[PDB]
């Protein structure tokens, strides 16, 4: 048989084939003890391995449950997934979360909810809830995210799958111009912006579905998010088979 398969446990890599994996990793098991390909957030083949079949993956979820006696362990149980769960690709039937990351996040929120505020909400934060951001996609519109790695982790493994674009500074000067142009009035630091969009592409890199330049004070950043937008909104996301 061939399909997708989405895991639910944690498993250790094993030499030679052996593949390992995390709660949300997805893949393409060619043949059925299933040989299988992983799948990365490009949706293209990557490492080719060995994985458990559905009942030698069972065993070694329900002890990794005995053992308990961004850690998404909870998730699982208040989702009620399975160790494995078969999955496809759909384009959404609701409007993606998107999550703005770099130091610019703010600006660009009020752009966007400013120039459309039917398509777009800033969602409320204090933590973040998910039922905040469901409500807003129920109006049909993107919710904005102004979130850390973790959050986004969540949001990938519940399936809501944000539009995750991160904003590459040129330099602390060149981004303290750009947000006294576009950001007058904040008083925020454009130090520990410039260092926290370092960390986040030093660590957090692969939680990216676009990244963008900004190279100096036009509109041209805020364009290519709007296309950016509109278009990753088109593409097919995981869903339960």
């Amino acid at each position: 048989d061939s399909f997708y398969i989405r895991t639910h446990f944690e498993l250790e890599p094993s030499p030679p084939s052996g593949l390992g994996f995390t709660r949300g990793d997805v893949f393409h098991v060619l043949d059925t003890h299933w040989l299988a390909v992983r799948m990365g957030r490009d949706l293209r083949e990557q490492e080719r391995g060995i994985i458990p079949n559905q009942s030698r993956a069972e065993q070694l979820a329900s002890l990794e449950a005995a053992q308990r006696a961004e850690d998404l362990s909870a998730l699982t149980r208040q989702g009620r997934y399975p160790p494995y769960e078969r999955v496809v690709l759909r384009e959404a039937s609701f409007k993606r979360p998107v999550v703005i990351l770099g130091p610019v996040a703010d600006i660009a929120m009020q752009k966007l909810t400013a120039e459309m505020p039917d398509q777009f909400e800033i969602a409320e934060t204090v933590i973040i809830k998910l039922d905040t951001v469901r409500v807003i996609a129920e109006k049909d519109k993107h919710a904005l995210l102004d979130v850390t790695p973790s959050a986004i982790e969540r949001l990938n493994y519940v399936q809501y799958y944000p539009i995750v674009v991160f904003f590459i500074p040129e330099s602390r000067p060149a981004l303290k111009a750009l947000r006294q142009w576009l950001a007058p009035a904040s008083r925020r630091s454009t130090r520990r912006l410039y260092a926290q969009a370092q960390k986040l592409r030093k660590h957090s890199s692969h939680l990216f579905t676009a990244t963008i330049p900004l190279n100096g004070t036009s509109d041209t950043w805020y364009q290519e998010l709007k296309a950016i937008i509109r278009e990753q909104q088109t593409r097919p996301i995981w869903t339960a088979e």
